[PDB]
């Protein structure tokens, strides 16, 4: 997991539970707690989050903005693969593997693509028609 | 560099030069020759290629089929990012980063999408109109 992977999951946990426990981060990323503590320290140093005494892990404004961006990117990519017809079961793992290796330019263009299809269902129908061609013929 | 990264580059060198030198593979993947030798041995064990006392490394039919599919995948993804409007200069690095992490289902669906736009320019024009809209 990259730094973006950690911030993405920390943001999600804070929104889901209201806080992000090291044990919960470790579970979400399927890694050892030590790996989390190491990354958390790096994120603290880079000012993405803090840990004032008790209370707990808290994202800084910089961490919150990036986290929101990452969840947006994840959601958008799933919608993209869903719209173009990828089997639902395969969508998550694919987004997991590509999301943090795409420039913002690509993300924003994929965003335009999604809007393109959402704007007129007729385009989705024509796309399905093409899938039928490339299917047999 | 993953196993697929190596096969993709080896296939390309063979198509370009007619052979894949360890040094050319190291330069293409920006890695040390030692890492190449290690990977080549793994690829040999896995039967993707073999070594010849006079022709260097040769891909087996399994390696050739994979290599061809990898180059197809790379080219397809570049065309996809290109048709949807990504700045040309950013396309290569994006494809390099995602290409070997997409299922065939996704690759084939992206293939249909490319055909969808290549079939009627009006669709390209309409996508451009939306980009102007999302631009506000
Ligand atoms: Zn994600
Ligand atoms: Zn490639």
């Amino acid at each position: 997991p990259s730094m973006e992977d950690y911030i993405e999951q920390i943001y999600m946990l804070i929104e889901e539970k209201g806080y992000a426990r090291v044990s919960d981060i470790a579970e979400a990323l399927a890694v050892h707690p030590s790996s989390v503590t190491k990354m958390v320290q790096k994120l603290d140093k880079d000012e993405y989050l803090i840990y004032e005494k008790y209370r707990g892990l808290v994202l800084t404004s910089k961490g919150k903005k990036i986290g929101k961006r990452l969840v947006y990117r994840h959601e958008l990519l799933e919608q993209f693969l869903r719209i173009i017809g990828v089997d639902e079961e395969k969508i998550y793992n694919d987004v997991e593997g590509i999301e943090h290796h795409l420039s913002w330019n690509s993300i924003d263009r994929i965003g335009d693509l999604v809007q393109y299809f959402e704007e007129d269902d007729a385009r989705k129908k024509d796309l399905k028609s093409i899938q039928k061609k490339t299917e047999h013929h």
